[PDB]
């Protein structure tokens, strides 16, 4: 294991990027929300929907997001979109965890 030239194995650290999000519901727009995680040899991570798993090696039907972050853009906001964003990452020295939320109104 390795920093980038030198011999240190740091554990994981993720976060929730400012732990309350929210959204106008039923207009059918696009909006951004994240728990960015960092490690180093680099990290794995995955998070839920208040229980059932956003995996992004398979749950993707309105979502898709950038590496070296957890920037999950989700289309088309309607109602349905509120959640609690419970995130984990682990990585080759260790493991770490956080929670966003995320209050979608009807006007």
């Amino acid at each position: 294991g390795k920093d980038i030239q030198v011999i240190v194995n740091v554990p994981p650290s993720v976060r929730a990027r400012q732990s309350t999000m929210n959204a106008t519901a039923n207009l059918s727009q696009s909006v951004t929300l994240a728990c960015d995680a960092d490690g180093f040899p680099e990290p794995t991570m995955t998070w839920t929907k208040d229980g059932e798993p956003i995996e992004q090696e398979d749950n993707e039907e309105k979502y898709s997001f950038n590496y070296d972050g957890s920037e999950l853009i989700i289309k088309k906001v309607d109602k349905s979109d509120e959640a609690e964003y419970i995130c984990i990452a682990e990585n080759k020295a260790g493991e770490q965890d956080a929670t966003i939320h995320l209050k979608v109104f009807a006007k």
